[PDB]
């Protein structure tokens, strides 16, 4: 099965799904001298004042902080999205040490750890039909570098010693991911895929240009996770990212000069 070793990492996921090699794969390098400022772009809309969390789940490949997606409670509007996408869960993809761990790089700089805010557009109906659609997801990626503590991370940080292993899920209300968001919503944006198998390339990509800092005792504990289940030797949930994928014939686009 997949995942993140030498043998079965992202250099090997091209032999069950073929779509790897795609002409609008994710992450990608943001080269931002190359990025055009798109004045037709308009300001992202990110509405989580009612969002619902409601637990948080060790998958083997990261930590999901699920939502309560059978309502538009929680949306993302706005920017180069046409119509409502709804927001259905987080997670992190981060790095054994402080200077690896983003999908995306910046003028091929690595930020330490990368959020990802998935969202499905309402005109599908669900997920899973939105997944088979080339608009069917927003994804909303905000960097993180290790600096100062994010205190709006703590609530998640907290409960991670509760989730240590593959398939332990906790319960997680209440949870505000506005707190998660930095100042600025200046962004990136263009089509790319999900960046874990299938790898489908369903996903516009909104990546914030401001990364969040975070404290590195809160990014030490999300490498105390572990990849394997309870019972089975211990592999630290470490550098689960996929590297940059090659552009091809794609354009990202700026929100701001
Ligand atoms: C892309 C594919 C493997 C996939 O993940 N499909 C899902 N369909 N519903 C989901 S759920 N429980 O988050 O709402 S995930
Ligand atoms: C579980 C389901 C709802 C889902 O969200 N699946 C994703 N698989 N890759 C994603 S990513 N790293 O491109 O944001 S999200
Ligand atoms: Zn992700």
């Amino acid at each position: 099965h997949w995942g993140y070793g030498k043998h079965n990492g992202p250099e090997h996921w091209h032999k069950d799904f073929p779509i790897a090699k795609g002409e609008r794969q994710s992450p990608v390098d943001i080269d931002t001298h190359t990025a055009k400022y798109d004045p037709s772009l308009k300001p992202l809309s990110v509405s989580y004042d009612q969002a619902t969390s409601l637990r948080i789940l060790n998958n083997g490949h990261a930590f999901n902080v699920e939502f309560d997606d059978s309502q538009d409670k929680a949306v993302l509007k706005g920017g180069p999205l046409d119509g409502t996408y709804r927001l259905i869960q987080f997670h992190f993809h981060w790095g054994s040490l402080d200077g690896q761990g983003s999908e995306h790089t910046v003028d091929k700089k690595k930020y330490a750890a990368e959020l990802h805010l998935v969202h499905w557009n309402t005109k599908y109906g669900d997920f899973g039909k939105a997944v088979q659609q080339p608009d069917g997801l927003a994804v909303l990626g905000i960097f993180l570098k290790v600096g100062s503590a994010k205190p709006g991370l703590q609530k998640v940080v907290d409960v991670l010693d509760s989730i240590k292993t593959k398939g332990k899920s906790a319960d997680f209300t209440n949870f505000d991911p506005r707190g998660l968001l930095p100042e600025s919503l200046d962004y990136w944006t263009y089509p790319g895929s999900l960046t874990t198998p299938p790898l489908l390339e369903c996903v516009t990509w909104i990546v914030l240009k401001e990364p969040i800092s975070v404290s590195s005792e809160q990014v030490l504990k999300f490498r105390k996770l572990n990849f394997n289940g309870e019972g089975e030797p211990e592999e630290l949930m470490v550098d689960n990212w996929r590297p940059a994928q090659p552009l091809k014939n794609r354009q990202i686009k700026a929100s701001f000069k």
